[PDB]
């Protein structure tokens, strides 16, 4: 009688059982991630509803997986058979914007882009800008510690989580973290929630840190290359010069030429960089970045004196994944290695394609060494699927061999549990099982993702 | 028979038992914090030695309390009777400075200022600059999540900790966190160590993120006031102008006197020292904010040296007051909008309890440091200050602040810490510590109670 207690606790408008409606609430954009039919999909109204849902599911031992917008790429939000999917679509209000403290308090259902537009009205700015910003929730960004494009100079979500309110344990609603500028009272439990991917609790309200709007001119330094190796050597060349570019992205040829077909290519690798320093200070730095592209392999390495053709190339970098998803199933990998390993990793990925006869596109946050190789899977050719799945295990192990990480921003979820286990090791994993057990003694919060419990 | 197992594990020259020597290892600069004679003070050489100390005490259930430079202000490093003090004095080497990744790898025993000067050679910079930087260890800065003067614009220690290696549990050497620029694999166990004050493990190596050197001329904006109330409104003026200053510090009268009566170098009640890191247009905007409020000799300083001399008194305020006797310090942090109100509350706590309370605070972040000098022989004033101590704290939580901003709960703040966190959150601390420290040997009893 799980659905019976839920309706009797939070009403009927907050429980859904139509197998047709629950279809889309149990899987995210991560393809090949298994997902089964959940027992019911709850859409709570406020923290009180979530507290009751967690309490009921805790006693009955029913797995509950929180869901934001369902734009994950590792199946972290995917629901298991009989689970209770908690959709925060109804908790989508920005509660306050304190201009003196320069902080904002939002609900987990808020959309990233919507949040940024609201704070910009008060002259503030929320730096984190994931490619899925137009559709991802702040709840998801906090659960997966999502990153963005400008995170090479302003950090990721974790760098802006001051405090939060979460439902944990048997249904206790607690307020973790702080709201002032400095606080060390107790443990960093608020930070412990960030990057947990909903395996330790449920965030019902988060307090974010803000910054003044950049109200300025973005000097773009555009560069083209003919090889992923040379272009990789240039990104490291700028980082060795000691420059902190406000953006440094790589878009191979296969990816950029596809976006044109959708929305309507000087070289093989397009290295897009940009700086945001005011006045000539930025122009001086943007010029320095240009030389780094020219000194290395340089094809059409020119600084952009146009505020739109620059912005048009960057809008293509954002529409790279959705432009290729319409082109068929797309398997994506997220590794992050040291900046000095970008050339070795780029040439190592390209080599991985020839060994398994699999064409692999490349886009990566060159500023942080976070590579995103994307493979478009042709339908009908199972060997290509199999060859790409084994190449999947080569790029991962190769990134761990140079000292990288199995995931940089997308989250372990399900499609990266193998690599995550090899990176963390038995001791680190054992600590995860212990931590999750103390804060989730019922084992109901998204059990089985990131790491396994046995 | 515990000391014997230790000596039989890490040699004799790494174990000390002389009760005359262990004194300097069993208590920190936090006075009135309880401390007893430890069973031995271990000075490890490498992670292997630290691993042995943890394994031995884990099986025997002997409490171990890690110690850095002993500059804590809440008794976090104070040792309990029969404990084993692990001193990282020997682990004080900078292991690597990766200029391509722009990161540094340090051991816990390294001093803050030493780490900064080291990275300065390679054109890098470590922003976090606590007042005790010249003699505090990086191991301590990570356990307490220390702050500094520039943290109003560059964050605190936790904002630069990329990864670490620690000995947890029964003595397993694990490396938490990452070393790249981005990493989200699993939980943030590294961030969990930060601010734990050594209650979940022992950090033997930390990987900190760095930034390019400033390489510019700072625009210092010095300002004088005649009261903590009027000056408080000036601090809000910079906040009401959308200005993020690289530094904003406030010092009281008795603080300045002690600095001029010690260093003998040198007029106002409070002195707000502002600074920008852009730039003259911003420094000028702040100057007008001071004259907008009660302004005495408010001038946007162009002499970078004379201003730099003024910032030496702000950092030498506590060392200049400890020479005048026992100094009990409180560390509250409230929202910026409560700085003026909170300052007026501190003054009343003095009049109400007949206690002279000096004030220095990072007004830019709302981190207040009211310090009382306790005279010798007048125990009445000591207990009277303890009552104003409970009043200034409750007023910090009532207005939405926190019991501790940068110093840490330790021991002299566990009362307020419990009131702030609450039963639910406290029950979580005992649960977390239990999972990662099933033996309960890592500084047990501090921060929260293991009742
Ligand atoms: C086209 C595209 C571009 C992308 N670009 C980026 C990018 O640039 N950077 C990046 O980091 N990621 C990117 N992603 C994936 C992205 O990380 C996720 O979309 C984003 O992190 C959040 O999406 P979401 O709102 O759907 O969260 P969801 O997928 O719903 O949830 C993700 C995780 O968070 C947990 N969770 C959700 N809500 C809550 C809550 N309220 N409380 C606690 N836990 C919760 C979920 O259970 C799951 O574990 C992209 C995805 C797509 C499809
Ligand atoms: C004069 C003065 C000025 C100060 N100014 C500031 C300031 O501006 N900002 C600020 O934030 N703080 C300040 N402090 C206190 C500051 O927190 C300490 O100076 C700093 O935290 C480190 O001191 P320490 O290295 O002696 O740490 P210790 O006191 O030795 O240790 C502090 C806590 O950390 C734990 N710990 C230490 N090393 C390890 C380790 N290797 N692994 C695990 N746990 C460990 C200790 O056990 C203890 O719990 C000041 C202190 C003084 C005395
Ligand atoms: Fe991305």
């Amino acid at each position: 009688g799980v659905v019976e207690e839920l309706v009797a606790a939070i009403g009927a408008e907050q429980v859904v059982t139509d197998p047709a409606v629950m279809e889309g609430y149990s899987h995210d954009e991560a393809e090949w991630a298994p997902y089964d039919a959940p027992a019911a999909v709850v859409r709570p109204r406020d923290t009180a509803d979530v507290a009751e849902v967690v309490r009921i599911c805790a006693g009955r031992g029913v797995a509950v997986v929180g869901r934001g917008a369902g734009t994950g790429l590792s199946g972290a939000a995917n629901a298991g058979r009989g689970w209770v999917v908690v959709s925060f679509e109804r908790m989508n209000r920005v509660l306050e914007v304190d201009t003196v403290q320069q902080t904002v308090t939002v609900q987990p259902g808020v959309v990233n882009d919507d949040l940024r537009a609201r704070v910009a009205q008060d002259g503030l700015w929320y730096p984190p800008d994931p490619a899925s910003s137009p559709w991802s929730t702040i709840g998801g960004n906090v659960a997966t510690n999502a990153g963005g494009l400008c995170c090479v100079k302003y950090g990721v979500t974790r760098d802006y989580v001051l405090g939060m309110e979460a439902v944990v344990g048997s249904g206790e609603v607690v307020r973790l973290g702080r709201t002032t500028a400095k606080g060390v009272t107790g443990y960093d439990l608020a930070g412990l929630m960030v990057g947990s991917e909903g395996t330790l609790g449920l965030v019902t309200e988060v307090t974010l840190r803000l910054v003044p709007l950049r109200r300025g001119v973005e000097h773009t330094v555009v560069g083209y290359f003919d090889s992923l190796t040379d272009a990789g050597r240039a990104v490291a060349a700028v980082s060795a010069a000691g420059i902190v570019p406000s953006a440094l992205e790589l878009i191979d040829r296969f990816c950029l030429q596809a976006v044109d077909e959708w929305k309507n290519a000087e070289g093989e690798v397009l290295l897009l960089a940009r700086s945001d320093l005011p006045g000539t200070s930025g122009q001086e730095e943007a010029d320095r970045i240009l030389e780094c592209f020219e000194k290395e392999k340089a094809v059409y390495a020119v600084r952009s004196t146009d505020e739109e053709e620059a912005e048009a190339l960057f809008q293509a970098r954002r529409l790279a994944y959705p432009a290729l998803e319409r082109l068929g199933p797309l398997l994506t990998e997220d590794v992050c290695v040291p900046k000095a390993r970008v050339p070795h990793m780029l040439e190592a990925i390209e080599a991985a394609g020839e060994r398994f006869d699999t064409r692999i596109g490349n886009i990566a946050h060159a500023g942080d060494g976070n590579l995103h190789p994307l493979f478009i899977v042709p339908a009908g050719d199972e060997e290509a699927k199999r060859r790409a799945k084994q190449a999947f295990e080569v790029i991962v192990d190769e990134a761990l061999a140079v000292g990288g990480t199995v995931t940089g921003e997308h989250g372990v979820g399900l499609l990266k549990m193998r690599g995550a286990a090899d990176e963390l090791g038995p001791h680190v994993l054992a600590m995860h099982r212990a931590v999750k057990g103390a804060l989730d003694p019922a084992g109901i919060f998204n059990p089985g993702k990131v790491f396994a419990l046995e």
